[PDB]
């Protein structure tokens, strides 16, 4: 219940929102993704189709067309990364 | 403004209200990395000194000492995995 707790909380809520509607409730589909990302994200409301498809495909290391916990982790890490830097110019 | 963006604002401020305390105000001394771990992490609180000055070192990665924005993020990736898989047994 500690600060950088309830940050995790969050994060992982919010993978888990998406995650739990179709298909395995522990990954993330196609449609799951896009929509965490266009209503979860200032930076996704601002993509186009276009755009988001290929972040789709980016995030997807493995890809099995599914994003799991590791690999949302490893976007949500690029983007602590980018909201820094921003912060910082 | 949206949650992600939320979320990671806070993991963001977490790590500057410490890091700007003393030496680079953009990183992260023994010091400031201890007293991080054991005020805003619930596990932080349960590690005793020894604990924690192994798990610095880990965090460490290039071992200069100091805890750079990416390395926190890496720390905060593998504590977003250990609480999904927590709260998945
Ligand atoms: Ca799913
Ligand atoms: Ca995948
Ligand atoms: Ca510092
Ligand atoms: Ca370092």
């Amino acid at each position: 219940a500690c600060p950088l707790d309830q940050a995790i909380g969050l994060l992982v809520a919010i993978f888990h929102k998406y995650s739990g509607r179709e298909g395995d409730k522990h990954t993330l589909s196609k449609k799951e993704l896009k929509e965490l990302i266009q209503k979860e994200l200032t930076i996704g409301s601002k993509l186009q189709d276009a755009e988001i498809a290929r972040l789709m495909e980016d995030l997807d290391r493995n890809k099995d067309q599914e994003v799991n916990f590791q690999e949302y982790v490893t976007f949500l890490g690029a983007l602590a990364l980018i909201y820094n830097e921003a912060l910082k110019g």
